[PDB]
């Protein structure tokens, strides 16, 4: 078969933009995509539409052929925009793939290596104690979490002396100790805030005593060397890699043990052909993929295939469709919230997994294209927090 | 002064699209600014329409301030067309900030460090001696020209023996030296073409004896650290760094002793305010810059400004405004030419240079608005050769 | 406008002499600049009306051009006196060409990045905790300041054993955490008096639990390598680099992570020529910078303008201009007072931050030329201690 | 006996600016000590002046113990003008001792390991080579000479192509070695010209096949790494260091295998205190010590007892009393003739070397007091090169 068409719709995932992708053949089948929320999401169909160009009259059975034709049409290394429109096209090729043969993608990616895929709730605030438990035990109740994702922060980290802002980490972490159940397994995401390694090294430290599941994204992501010389001396377990987009630079993470679990976004890294060369990799350097997983319910169900056919992945980061609308931060339980539409039967968890579809091929859930057209564009960006000096520091 | 206004024209470059950026303020000034065309330059406008609401309202003589806030807002690396963009921004904020101080813009990156600024003529293609010859001392006789750039590939490099397609390279620069004045700089562009650094050593090492002005850009750019090991052991000049983006970036090639020479683009980086920061690795670690610039003239009298002021500065690629379209490789004189308008008074050599205009603030040139309403979009793409078996190489 | 005349005032800022230089030019402009106290002061005019040779009918917008002539005619690297003499007259000419195009310093800076500038309070001295209480409540009160730097050693270290100097100074930083206002930030200044990696390492993880601002020079400066071995396994942020000279000696002690922040001297480096090439290479390394400044007023307009347009810039050292006389050590609030007076109207803090003057070009204060006439040169000295046998230790 | 007097005298020696040291006792001794000419030589009194401060009253034969007091006192590390004072007196020290003990000053240094000390001559120009083989035939007829330094420079570096200058320097070798006697020695000093490690290896490995004495320092001091990527894969002798000032800057040069050879210069690295320190790590590191020396009689006398007692010594560095004036590089003999004066009795070489005065304590030679006061102070200054494009490169 040929692929003869692209339809990209301009959608939203609550309070996030979201760009989803389809490719249709000449032989009456559609594989679909999800498109990371950069922020000008507004780029994203003129890019695709230049992508497609190189797509049309091709066999989609050639994945990998085609994925690395975007990749060297660009010729420059893509990163953001571009590298999340050719992402959004390699989920419609391993979809459409899937679909020709009649499987669900995983059995194209080396099969099953797991009967069911853990995740943990994305919560991403920072809650007093008695409020935190009581949403760990509401998701616990509905769905089975027993892992979950908090900010550390609990200041203004540039308002406060740091000895200070890191103590009231590591009491906030105590207090969740003391207050919740003994077996649930708590995150903690520093998105990207800290600027000096020393400083990412004594909060893990504070941490580190409390059994932090993983310690997330504490430095920026530009300067990869300094990761290794974070991880030096460091007592809990690192986690990073959102803001990496390819192989190489996830090689050199690994090369300079900057890391002890990874975390790149298959909506981010150019789709599974990436992902898994990036996990082929981890997997050599006995480091673990924990995916990176903030956006919608077709994302997940790429993730859902990615997962079950990667041995060395072990849990898979999970935002509700119908639930918290997109938060980072704050003392409380978010309040904001909204339903994410364009999946019909989007993947749940049940006990805390999310559960293969093996009798449905390709992704394994139905679109929803009225939804679509009734939720357009809205505006998103990010917050960038300013110092008492004025200066701007870290999103 | 307030920014109050942006507006962005899709325009061309001979037969590359360029989108050209004015930002406009509350006391009637304007500042421009070029963007790299990557390819898609259709997502550009949507790019800069977003970027624009974090710039409305501020003072751009804050610089820096305003292009890191950019930066910042988009948190994730941004890569090609996220840093194309800013890279226009970042001309814009220079080139009023230098308007409202009534100087040229290199009184504002520490003044002018040289009185004229070389060039070489980008020439790419690989013809035979006798015609290079001709088309040299044509160049040298109207703009005083003495180094050129040329394409080393006489052959299809994946449809020949290599020690074959080494070994014409190596004849064809003899005959250059045989047949072209004796004080005549060539340098050659090896274009990302080569995967394996040992091949990459063995072009470089049989163009070694005829002195190549630098060797530039052999292998692909996402592994940093083979950069390293390509150059232990060369003979000759390495030049490279046209599709790498940041300060780190540099800094990780710097390290390894990846490169004896740099070539940041200044439409790619995002701007002067990165560009700076990247020349000043470069001068601490004992390394040259010579900016890629097969951009505009507007790009060019960017490049005219920072290459000004930059000690470690050593020459710039320059296409003429008339004259030769884009092209890579080929044993001819590319026919196919052009005439790039938007500017009104491009920087012309004079003797092999470029020269300064003192009396003129900001960049010194003056925009052709109703040339851009003339000459709209162009699509564009880059070639990816094909080997014998059918497998796609490198652009 | 070409440079006519050099002026060299020898003057005193309290019991520090003081080498105060303008250029003034041929359009009736004046730049002033600070060089500087190493010792021998009488020895910089001399060195000044050799380089002023140089400088001579030249452009001083021309800054780069001109600071690097003075560097490239001396050859060898110039290290104390001559990189002093240097300073001043970058200083000259930033000053200079910020009045020519009529802007504050730092709008030929890249621009303003903050709005303010922190400051700590140079205390310098081991007073018993009620009494730093005091002082520091004083100073806040006053000035608004927040943060302060201490010496830690409250024995002689050279008469008593070390364990004990280590508890000594431990026990004491326990007793200011117990007395002190709690968001009060205190660093600790060892002053290049230890000898060995491994005691400094000692003594940073005996005061790391109180969380120093930072731990600023305990070693020497002659061996950098040694800086990063002391570096790993040390708990508390590290600080160095007052007596380190250029690009070159910072960047190999950012290559070895021998600090997490750098603390070049505007007066001492070569001005804002080269301070700002050091704070490029650490910015890239992800490390902060907190000039060193016990110098007077106008060298802290100096800093006030690099620092107001630096992005990792932290926090500025600062000495009041009526107040405390120089001191380092001793377990008292010091007793000697003086007034500078060569400023007529000084940076004060206000709420623990200097202040731009945004409608003043230049540095932005008035030199008192009848002040300098007033009071000339001091002899001063530094006190090298001696051990018991007889031998001598280190400044 | 205690120091009770100095006396400075500004002299000359020829062309350059010469700062003679004297320091006399109460016993009726003097030793006296030569300044390295930086340029701004009236800068040496006063910190002079201040120096003997720190050394009135004391006993002369403690003279690691005096000469560490000024270092410390210093604090800072001096570099040029602080070290060069401190050099002579240090020379001045061990004169005293040796004076006060009766013996040569080689005695006080571990005895003489050799019975004379050889030379070379400075020639420092590049004459064509019938002129070069006159020359050194003079000069080997009159004091026996058989080593002897040029430039390699026979056109601008930077207005001709680079390929053309090395292969310049290369014919200009070969041609010197069909010319000159089969059994003279030969070095080149490239004078500090060349900006890129790769440079300074071509032009040492086309000069390697005619056997150079030595390659001397064709890189810039400060980056010192760099040194030791230079010397991978090149094929001559490599000698570099008297830009460097101290046992610090030596080891790391030794560590990065940066040089064959080493050069301090003991009028500039704090005279024979600090010189035996670098001498002896480079022993411990198979490394030779050939020590720069353009300065006058009496440094060549301090040169001679070091050289004496020093195992690692090869070759010492050496002007004429009577002959040519100072010069670098041009395609001639130097016309330009003087006399120093102020040293009565100058080591003259005997057959190529300078014989031990093994009856005379201290250096051995009569100052002429007469002689100084006749002949002061002269300008001196260097020549830093500019390029075509109106940039300054090094001196
Ligand atoms: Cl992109
Ligand atoms: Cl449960
Ligand atoms: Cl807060
Ligand atoms: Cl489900
Ligand atoms: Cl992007
Ligand atoms: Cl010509
Ligand atoms: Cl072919
Ligand atoms: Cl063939
Ligand atoms: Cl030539
Ligand atoms: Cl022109
Ligand atoms: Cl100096
Ligand atoms: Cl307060
Ligand atoms: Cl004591
Ligand atoms: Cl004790
Ligand atoms: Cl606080
Ligand atoms: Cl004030
Ligand atoms: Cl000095
Ligand atoms: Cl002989
Ligand atoms: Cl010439
Ligand atoms: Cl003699
Ligand atoms: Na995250
Ligand atoms: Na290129
Ligand atoms: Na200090
Ligand atoms: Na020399």
């Amino acid at each position: 078969m040929k692929i003869d068409r692209m339809r990209v719709f301009m959608t939203r995932d609550k309070d996030r933009p979201r760009v989803i992708v389809a490719l249709d053949t000449d032989d009456g089948l559609t594989g679909w995509g999800e498109c990371y929320n950069h922020g000008p999401d507004k780029a994203l169909p003129p890019i695709l539409d230049y992508l497609y160009g190189f797509l049309s009259g091709q066999d989609p059975t050639r994945i990998d052929y085609l994925v690395n034709l975007l990749i060297q049409q660009s010729r420059f290394p893509p990163g953001a925009l571009g590298l999340s429109a050719i992402s959004a096209l390699d989920h419609c090729l391993w979809d459409l793939s899937a679909k020709a043969a009649n499987v669900p993608v995983y059995k194209l990616l080396g099969g099953a290596v797991r009967d069911r895929v853990k995740v943990y709730a994305g919560v991403y605030t920072a809650p007093d104690a008695p409020a935190a438990r009581d949403e760990f035990d509401r998701l616990n109740a509905e769905w089975g979490f027993t892992a979950f994702k908090l900010s550390p922060w609990r200041v203004d980290i540039h308002a406060h002396r740091w000895g200070n802002v890191v103590k009231a980490s590591a009491d906030y972490f105590r207090s969740l100790r003391e207050t919740v159940r003994d077996d649930y397994e708590i995150a903690f995401d520093a998105h990207a805030q800290i600027f000096e390694p020393v400083a990412a090294r004594q909060l893990g430290n504070a941490l580190a005593p409390y059994d932090p599941l993983f310690y997330e994204e504490p430095l920026r992501p530009e300067n990869i060397d300094m990761w290794g010389d974070l991880k030096q001396g460091l007592n809990c377990v690192l986690a990073t890699g959102e803001s990496l987009y390819n192989r190489n630079e996830f090689l050199r993470l690994l090369q300079v043990k900057g890391a002890d679990l990874i975390q790149p976004d298959i909506c981010v890294v150019g789709g599974i052909s990436e992902m898994r060369r990036i996990a082929t990799l981890a997997e050599a350097y006995f480091v673990g993929v924990a995916p990176h997983n903030p956006m919608g319910p077709l994302a997940t169900a790429v993730n859902v295939h990615f997962s079950a056919a990667t041995q060395n992945f072990r849990i898979l980061e999970y935002r509700l469709p119908k639930g918290q609308a997109y938060v980072y931060g704050g003392k409380d339980i978010e309040k904001r919230q909204g339903e994410t539409r364009y999946v019909v039967d989007p993947y749940l968890p049940k006990d805390g997994y999310l559960e293969l579809r093996p009798d449905r091929p390709g992704w394994g859930v139905e679109m929803d294209e009225k939804a679509m057209e009734e939720e357009g564009y809205i505006h998103w960006q990010r917050r960038v927090p300013k110092r008492p000096d004025g200066s701007y520091a870290f999103a």
